[PDB]
């Protein structure tokens, strides 16, 4: 059978994500975040109950996706180009732009020239794209690097605590890490506004696809979608 009777044999619809206060937070007994509460009202739209898998690295959430082990990525993911030999995205929800954040009470850096230690960001990420693209470009001298197994959310919290430099996040996700962590501030900004998809599998079938363009469909319809969108930016 296709892709969604699967799903509803299964009775579970399997959305892997990556913990952040944007994305999927269970710091409280509620979980919250715009990616779960999006996912849960799917998976409500569909008849299944939600089963979230927090990874920490993007290339294994690709991988998943991939492999079936997972029916689609919810994860605060900018579009890539590179994912699409095996992957779709889904509609764009909202737009961030990418900032380079440093501790206050260390150097202000004014540019990627003037910066002290390395920059690292997750795998995978499309930060990491980014960091790439102005070195081969603008910035020759540029150290970055990239971290296997933390976060864009992990790695705010290290520039937070004095263990990593400087990191490049997305600016919604900054925002509500400073709420926290007020000595994380921003440098500057890097790029203008990207957009932020889901992820499915690239295939023939539909059934889950079109679902969820149906889902997504119904949620704009009376204004739904801006609301939980706003609240979250
Ligand atoms: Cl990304």
């Amino acid at each position: 059978n296709a892709q969604l009777d699967q799903i509803k044999a299964r009775g579970e619809l399997r959305v892997s994500t990556i913990s952040s206060p944007l994305i999927y937070s269970t710091e409280k007994d509620t979980p919250s975040g715009f990616d779960y509460e999006l996912a849960k009202r799917f998976a409500d739209y569909l008849g299944v109950k939600l089963v979230i898998i927090p990874h920490h690295n993007i290339d294994d959430l690709f991988d998943a996706l991939d492999n079936d082990d997972t029916d689609l990525l919810a994860a605060g993911l900018i579009y890539n180009r590179e994912r699409l030999n095996r992957a779709r995205t889904g509609p764009a929800y909202y737009s961030v732009s990418q900032q380079l954040v440093y501790r206050l009470g260390s150097p202000r850096p004014k540019s990627f020239s003037d910066l002290k230690g390395q920059v690292v960001v997750a795998s995978g990420s499309a930060h990491m794209t980014t960091l790439k693209r102005l070195k081969q470009t603008k910035y020759p001298e540029l150290n970055w690097s990239s971290s296997v197994d933390k976060s864009g959310k992990e790695l705010l919290e290290q520039v937070a605590e004095g263990k990593l430099d400087y990191t490049l996040g997305d600016s919604a996700t900054i925002a509500l890490l400073q709420r926290i962590h007020p000595q994380l501030a921003v440098a500057f900004d890097v790029t203008d506004e990207e957009p932020v998809t889901w992820y499915f599998k690239q295939s023939d079938d539909d059934s889950l696809y079109a679902a969820m363009l149906d889902f997504y469909s119904e949620m704009v319809e009376d204004g739904s979608l801006a609301r939980l969108e706003e609240k979250y930016l």
